[PDB]
């Protein structure tokens, strides 16, 4: 392959950042596998939506972290963690923002 040395391409001075988290912690043995639904239908992640770990393995803990959510990111949230022994799937009810009136009759 091509190699070369590291170069630090980009470090910025501190910046606030505002974002909304969704707490969440598992337990399972062996670790359970973590998936979400937003209003039963499978979560798309991204840079706006990124789940991020406090630790993993046995205790899973974190935040399910939305950065500039907006209306259409109301709704449920439900948490289905599995292992060969089980399944297990939790919800919650998440507002970030409020929902426009309609537009049409």
């Amino acid at each position: 392959t091509v190699y070369y040395p590291p170069r630090v391409v980009s470090l910025e001075e501190p910046e606030l950042r505002l974002e909304h988290c969704i707490e969440f912690v598992v337990r399972g043995n062996p670790p359970p596998t973590l998936h979400w639904l937003h209003n039963g239908q499978p979560l798309r992640e991204s840079k706006i939506i990124h789940v991020e770990y406090y630790q993993e393995g046995e205790i899973s803990e974190g935040c399910l972290l939305f950065n500039k959510p907006t209306h259409y990111n109301n709704g449920n949230y439900t948490l289905i963690a599995k292992n060969p022994l089980g399944t297990a799937n939790q919800t919650i009810n998440g507002h970030f923002l409020k929902e426009p009136f309609p537009v049409d009759e």
